[PDB]
């Protein structure tokens, strides 16, 4: 059966809680107090609360039959139009989540909850779907992430002169990985190099000195990387012969 | 026209959508459902529902006058003791948001939530206030982060002897970029540079290997930080004549 | 004396915060509006706000009395078939946080929200228990943290041949730092290093350039990881005699 709470203002308390949780209408939160159990084509929700579009429901031993041999797309659906009855579920053999906005107009939300992977006569995966909160600004103690931190990336390539070539990666607008390209040729020591100047996103507060290594010897260079943007050679006087220049180095812009 | 839904306990739910949401007297939150629309000198809250201290309301069709030529802060403000009409708004000269704490004892609470700017005749340009999210200890599982996230930073600088500075900077209470200034003379490879050690919270679990190099010159150096905080040399012997050291080197501390 | 508010469906109450809020039943939320004060060896809470198991409550000129000469663990105990007074506090020897869901089964919450130190005659110090947001997946604009994010973290030796070690260590899924051992011999320029290549989870989505240092020489080398996990010497040529490589190098693998 499904227990409606949030339910007949609602709509009110409904963006209330959206807005306390940070959920759209394309997320849910859900918590499985009981396991749900799988006999045959069916998933039975023994003890499941559900939040969609701002309202509370719980699934209390509500079975979903499965179509056999596929991907199974669990569906909550709001209907505030069905007095008796708002919320029901359904198995879809694809994510149909439609975002309808429940709590300022009318028509049906549809939102995926779960996904249930079918054989011929039973279930063999379930994977629930990701509870999303949509923030703007953290301020946090600790944080522990088990999966993965997604930061700004932004890539420069710089053609510095006589020859050489930065590929610069910049990661959350402060770490810095210089990628040392192309060869060295006609330059000198503390000469600024001829070519194009870092763009600003890429320079550092201070100088930063990068070491670079000259492939197939044992020998080494580095470069100044100016606040300016500008770039000085650091390694010895280098004559007509281009020579291979190679390394990763880093920096903080902050 | 504003409805109120959060008021005339009210304090205690006022309280309570504070803590589930975390926030405190000094932001908000905040949902267009519909378009401000600026009309001359005025922003019409079309349909808006707003949190500020606890409470909910919802401005619908709620048109604030601005002045012109200036930046106008939009102010919220909770006066409980105005029983029929608890919340206004306000344009101001500045952001004066007080933080007063309306569920536990008496006052009124102001909060901007919207920065309009205006020219003589219309609107140019607004900006929505911050939503402040405080958090103590998060466990997530993943994060995407569409500005910047702000960690620790802490700095050193180190006279490790012989001539040799070393100027530290670590993030996050882990990652540490070292950057290697001043000069190197009498040592030879294997011993531990004669002045300060780095201290204790830059130190390494184990021991990093630092490449260096000298200025002007083809040559390379390294160092050892070890565990103890402590700093070895393992470049060749270096005679009387000092020679400039220079580089980026980058360690884990965990 | 304790109000009671989420109380006496309220359970049905409880699990919907719960869910809001990101808590599971082994912590909770508080907030002492006012300062909590010490008399001789007992606490009084002047006005502080919690939430456990979902159930709001206040602790108002509520006291709990302290054992001498102990860290005092003070827990909220709540017990449901206790109408008119469900939730009580209690000192004791150790955390005895139970996690005992009231909302869906019988029993007894207990939940350790402070930790309370004394001496023979008074509080010689408090410290409160963390409050942790459990979450899923976060979309936010920007984070501000205080103390420091944990982040996957994955290590791996490799035997790269020739006598080469290689010791990576991989954060974020994203940044490694390799920090080279062992000694190389009997390799050419551009030759792939006779030993494993690198595992799949460190491999680069292109070439990354790392440079060495030899140990006790003012000479250079480097290698490449290669896509596909390979590692290319591109030092000068090395003979029967082995020489000591080291340095820490660092890559983003995206």
């Amino acid at each position: 059966t499904i227990k409606n709470f949030t339910f007949f203002g609602s709509n009110n308390d409904g963006k209330l809680y959206m807005m306390l949780t940070g959920m759209d209408y394309r997320t849910i939160r859900r918590k499985d107090w009981s396991s749900p159990l799988n006999t045959a084509l069916n998933v039975q929700y023994t003890n499941t609360s559900i939040i969609a579009g701002g309202r509370y429901f719980e699934l209390l031993n509500e079975t979903v039959a499965l179509k056999g041999d596929s991907v199974n797309y669990i569906h909550a659906n709001i209907d505030l139009t069905q007095t008796a009855n708002p919320v029901s579920l359904s198995a879809e053999t694809a994510n149909n989540s439609n975002g309808v906005d429940i709590n300022n107009g009318s028509g049906v939300l549809k939102v995926c909850f779960d996904i249930v992977t079918t054989s011929g006569t039973g279930v063999t995966s379930t994977k629930p779907i990701v509870q999303t909160s949509t923030l703007d600004s953290i301020s946090v103690n600790d944080m522990t992430v088990s999966g993965s931190i997604d930061v700004p990336v932004q890539t420069l390539t710089v053609e510095a002169g006589n020859g050489l070539q930065l590929q610069l990666t910049k990661k959350n607008n402060d770490l810095v990985i210089v990628r040392f390209f192309g060869s060295v040729s006609n330059i000198q020591k503390g000469w600024n190099m001829s070519g194009t100047w870092v763009d600003r996103p890429f320079r550092p507060a201070a100088v930063q000195s990068l070491v670079g290594h000259f492939a197939g010897r044992d020998t080494s260079f580095h470069i100044d990387i100016n606040p300016n943007g500008s770039i000085t050679w650091w390694g010895a006087n280098i004559d007509k012969t281009p020579i291979a220049t190679r390394g990763n180095g880093s920096y903080f812009i902050k």
